[PDB]
């Protein structure tokens, strides 16, 4: 019989009336293109740019009655991408591309196969740099929702409808791990149908819920902001009434508390609102600034001066050091309980 | 009847006399191309480079009498971008491109449709990195005006005229939020007609007013420059005449005031003029440098030495500490009122 | 006789029935493509992105019975890359490309030669930026395993099978040195056959074992974290009961221990788990934080006050300075033995 | 009559003997191409790379007698860039390109028009990243001279000559402002004719004089290097013979003078010679290092010890503090006059 | 007579038997291609990536007897790069490309001219980013040897041989200066013939010797590491037996010695071996760490306590300050002689 590439030329080229510029079922019902993606790679989720890079296999299935052969004995004719400009393909695009490219190493990484009844599978490999608005109200404990939406660009709703297939519309690779996030298994699949002044265009989208790994910030952000507060509590014991060294422990633990406060937001977007790591680095700034402010209460009370008025100020310069030495591990411990319960509920 | 893509070939190709190199209404009135854009994405507004990235849908409408079919029953013939080099298109360009590319993922993201009377809609998707000169005289409280202008490159004013359409010439996407700025709703639409030695070329432009979010700099730039000034006011209470610790609080709050002064302009352009954050970080440098300069007045007066001359210098080393402890929260509070009223008016 | 380029046109083009879109041995056994690579350049192994760049010569050998000439006198007909779109080529791709390009300087860097029996050698030059997941549990002493896998994209397992040749399937250049790593000579070669819902696709992969050079981190990370611990041991000798200078050596060696702790992870991914350099910079932070905490035990015990109770606290303020001066070089030396034996075993 | 695009095809294509591979006036006098540029954008003048980005309109005018129509009624026939590979064009290149691209958004941004006598205007839009060697001997007060030169690549001097036109050979845009530099109005226009072993090739070049804005470095580099010198002069007043606090003001104002000295050259090329900002940060390092070296002369003389020898060293420990308190504002003020006069003359 | 472009079409195209896929002197001696380069630009020699960027004119001369016209009156026929795919060209490539591109601004920057006897000159413009392994054993005083090598890709040694011409095989531009290095005039030209399992391929290479400019590191690395050692020698004079200020000068000059030690390798590759700047920043770390360790010997000996035993320890607390004040400018001056003589010999 015929070879497939010679048989598929006479099914399409110039003699069968197949025109690649005209959609299937023309002047009839719209073409129902069904889609599913396979995420090979994921990540490099930046926050200065608020974008993330993904590497997908975009599979598109539709029906084309002009490609429905009947007499050839096989069940699926492939088509290499040299002759891929000879069929109709849906004009899918991503509504938040922000730059994207194909992969064309050793061959155009494109797949096409045509069944007997006309079902056309079309799988391409794309690298996307998708845009998602980061919501950083509770920054080390947030759950980001970064989406990707697949629209049509030229055909309206009465000509081309996108659908997610019911048999697992988003597959993820086997050992896909992210360095900072984890990809949750439940992925929302909903519609995003756009209305312009040109017309109404089809749109489908998949949500990805990206929960952070808190274990990094619990090593660099929280514990070196915890030990500086303990280091400011050393000043309550040194020389117990007055020294030129309690000031040096009161000055210096505000410096590296302030430097770490600016260092906690070194590679973050300049958001207007206050976030979760800001109400930690400003309350633990308050517990290390009140320690030097506590000595200024001591060295002003104890530097006041008959026979009765001698010990009456030392009795006010030891009660200020046996209460402010125990009440600060009560106020800081009741803040540390109210903080983490709030961000466990939210 | 005929399919549209076969009908549209005989409307243009080689038999109807349609030449795609010749503008409509030739040797007559100029072509009135009307334009409107749709900002999908906005942002990454850099200031080291003084540019911003935008992602638009550029729609262009004109009239072409050679494309006015009459006998075909429909109202709008589309045209896929494989045959888009066969019509006339206006040679629009952006006068401040600084690099711009199309989007060509899964299909050339281009749209064309031709009405019965000859009206041609032409929507393409462009990513621009536009240039706008930043005016940073009042830096955290400024209202930037970044423009984009759409010129003709080859046709003069007597051959091709650009207009903004009256029905919403600039649309913005629904949930378009910027991390640092806000986009005001009033967008100016004015002309920018260029005159060269080649001729006079048409130009239209849209201004975008970008107001900053002050809430970021009010957390990192102002409050850690506010607490260092309060930290320098602790030195008026410590030991009340003389210490080796008031110097240590006088030195160190100039260090991290100077380090934060260089740290306030880490990612900014090297502008010649003085800005709003510079007359905050240099006046709050003055209140923390005059505190150590105040102790140098104390430790020089109080280190002077009959029976009457003993208490006469302590009476000059306490009046210098009961006035300079209250006058500095008067001068700093009258500066802080004159500062913010100035930048609320401007 | 004929020149080779004219003889090779009639072997393939339009008269011999050779169709370049159809694989060899069609409707028969699968094509057995055998592969080997030649790593020219290697390196720029980043960890923020977790990727590495390689520069290979990808050689592919297969059999094509339609190219088996018999009457031409030579043994190997070459073919320049201008006519390289005329044979069948396997659609190999790398399953973790993350961007890759050819090299096209002065000529397409591509090779093709055809033997008499039909063996086809096909060598191209590719630059890859391959992805490998970094496992940083024991960070300066880890052995990374970064792989590269070579799948088919269009042909399933019953049409195209990849193999590594038995005669040295991965060659490395003569003087290939890495700045941070060393490439071990044993390279694993195993199968990675993928199963999708499209079909099952062939895959071969080569593991590369990249052992680090520990000598860099033993100069910047370990020795300047070793001398700060010795510098905190200077405070046990200074003035031997009480000073305002032991606090100044107790504060300051916690500052540059914490600053170096944040400086130890300046260009690393934000992993959740704790690594080998973190249980050094948090234990040597403990020995420099316990030194200031030791003086707080001294200056609180020695500041307590009949005739018998005078020397009883100095006898408790010297035993605390002749034991804590020797026990800290016992606890730090027994940690330093348990640390390096653990990472020598693992 | 004829449309212009059909008339211009028979003037060139295959019937008039016009060959686009052959220069005008062949085997005769050389082609006199005259050039002028229009700088749209300028800037991003880097110094680590020593290059600057420009965005020009390159206009080229020459004469081509084969394109001299006589009977067509118009005076100027345009030509869209689709048929622009059909005329002869000069093979101009930039001898210091370092990468350059065209602009191809919505149309190839290219212009061509042909007069009646044969004069051909050819305007294109290029983005260049031109290389200029920076001379940083006097760094914040220098006048850079960054050039751009336009050579021929294939035709020698006896076949093609470039000239600048006399009517404004370099135009600059209306509101072109640079953030760091200013572009002087006088632009030198001179020749740069190259001699290779291939031949001698034409070359023209324009010099651009880029004077800096000193006002930025006078806020960050000079004033925080001025106040540290005044801060070191506070140590002459504190306790007036001896303290543990004059050392703390002698140590610390060397630290942030050395840190600012390394911070003054954070983003500069690693030049070998000494520059103007180096002999400010090394002389003001000397005035803050000699202040601590002055106290080491005080605390060594005043710590020497009959009844006559008591006040003879205090008379040497007050003369050292009433001269070194006035002579240092004399030496620093006579340096500050000799410094700025030197860089005002040069 | 004929124009040259029409004469050169009948010399090659389809009638003269010229096939552009077949090398000259086929089934005979190999083609002797002779090469020389012209370095326009050089530099951006990075060391994190260990690569350098060069911008060359690659000239190639071979002989092609099929292009040997005899009857045309000229001596050299040029050929514009539109018809440059019609001759045979050698498939040269660079064996350490790491990315390279042509220059195609206003015309393909390519040159071709054919002499009467068949000699073909072929000059193109290439930008290369070449790889060279940096050897940093003696880092500020090293002489790098970065090479570039020119291989054949498709033709073996018995078909194509590269040579350097004897008339100046590497030219350098007139005013080519590097910011950090200097390019030595003696350039080695040697062979690098490769042996693969495909065959043996020709290769020629040019060594470039890049001697550094030590004058930058002698301002930032060595002098601020010299004054800190002098600053640690101030502590021998302050208060001469005991103070809380000698410790503060002993602590702080270890801090900024350690910070500058990490700051000396901010933008360097993470090499395993020790380099020349590391045995300066670790010996000058030793002279500033032994100064604080010297006071710990003083304040432990002088704090020991009949009538005879009073002055016997002051006699041991002044001999330790009149020897350790002169021996440290003897050990540091004998190190500073042994250091620079070692790196002057090597
Ligand atoms: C692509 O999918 C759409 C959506 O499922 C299909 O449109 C649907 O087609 C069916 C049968 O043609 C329509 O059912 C009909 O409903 C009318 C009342 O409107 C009634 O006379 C019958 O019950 C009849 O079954 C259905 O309304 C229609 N839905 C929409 C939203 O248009 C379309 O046929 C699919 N096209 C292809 C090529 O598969
Ligand atoms: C594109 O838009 C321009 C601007 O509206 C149109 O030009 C205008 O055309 C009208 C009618 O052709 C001109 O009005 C005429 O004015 C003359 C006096 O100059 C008088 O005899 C009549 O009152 C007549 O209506 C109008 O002057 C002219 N304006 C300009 C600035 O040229 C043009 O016709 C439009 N072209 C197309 C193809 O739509
Ligand atoms: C490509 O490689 C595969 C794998 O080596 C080859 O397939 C193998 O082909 C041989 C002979 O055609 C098969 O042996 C046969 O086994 C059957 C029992 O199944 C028995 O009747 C005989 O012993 C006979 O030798 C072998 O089973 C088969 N293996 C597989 C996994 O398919 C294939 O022939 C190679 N193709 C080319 C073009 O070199
Ligand atoms: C392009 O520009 C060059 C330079 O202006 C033109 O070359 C010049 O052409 C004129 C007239 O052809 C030459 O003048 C002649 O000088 C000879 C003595 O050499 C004498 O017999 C006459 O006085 C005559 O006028 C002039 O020497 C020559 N200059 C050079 C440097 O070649 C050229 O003609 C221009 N070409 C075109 C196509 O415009
Ligand atoms: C390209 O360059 C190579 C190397 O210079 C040339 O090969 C050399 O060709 C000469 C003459 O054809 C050979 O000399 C011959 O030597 C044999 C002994 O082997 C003897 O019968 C004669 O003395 C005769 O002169 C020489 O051996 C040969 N060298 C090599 C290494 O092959 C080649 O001819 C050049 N090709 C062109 C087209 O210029």
């Amino acid at each position: 019989p015929m070879p497939p590439s010679e048989f598929l030329d006479k099914l399409m080229g110039k003699v069968s009336g197949y025109d690649a510029r005209i959609r299937p079922n023309f002047k009839g019902p719209p073409v129902n293109v069904t889609c599913n993606i396979f995420i090979n790679s994921f990540g490099s989720i930046a926050e200065t740019t608020m974008d993330y890079r993904v590497n997908i296999f975009l599979r598109q299935q539709w029906n084309d009655p002009r490609l429905a052969y009947s007499e050839y004995p096989d069940d699926s004719l492939d088509l290499d991408p040299s002759m891929l400009d000879s069929i109709w393909k849906p004009d899918l695009f991503f509504a938040n591309e922000k730059g994207a490219n194909f992969h064309e190493v050793t061959t155009d990484n494109k797949l096409l196969r045509i069944s007997k009844n006309g079902n056309v599978l079309y799988s391409i490999r794309i690298t996307l740099v998708l845009a998602c608005p980061m919501d950083l109200k509770n920054f080390p404990m947030d759950v980001q929702t970064c989406i990707m939406q697949l629209e049509s660009f030229g055909y309206t709703m009465n000509d081309l409808i996108f659908e997610w297939d019911e048999k697992g519309a988003v597959q993820v690779a086997d050992g896909l791990t992210l360095p900072q996030f984890i990809l949750k298994e439940e992925k929302d699949l909903r519609y995003c149908t756009k209305h312009y002044n040109t017309g109404k265009f089809t749109c489908i989208e998949a949500r990805f819920h990206l929960e952070r790994q808190m274990g990094y910030y619990l090593i660099q952000m929280y514990i070196p902001s915890l030990l500086i507060v303990i280091l400011s509590w050393v000043s309550f014991w040194i020389n117990m009434d007055a020294a030129p060294a309690r000031v040096g422990l009161g000055i210096t633990t505000v410096l590296t508390m302030t430097t770490q406060s600016s260092g906690s937001r070194a590679s973050l977007p300049k958001v207007s609102y206050v976030k979760a790591i800001d109400i930690w680095m400003a309350v633990c700034l308050l517990f290390v600034f009140s320690a030097l402010l506590e000595y200024a209460a001591v060295n002003f009370i104890a530097r006041q001066h008959v026979e009765e008025m001698r010990k009456l100020f030392i009795s006010r310069a030891k009660r200020i050091d046996t209460v402010s030495r125990v009440a600060f591990p009560l106020v800081f411990l009741i803040f540390n309980i109210f903080y983490w319960i709030t961000y466990k509920i939210i």
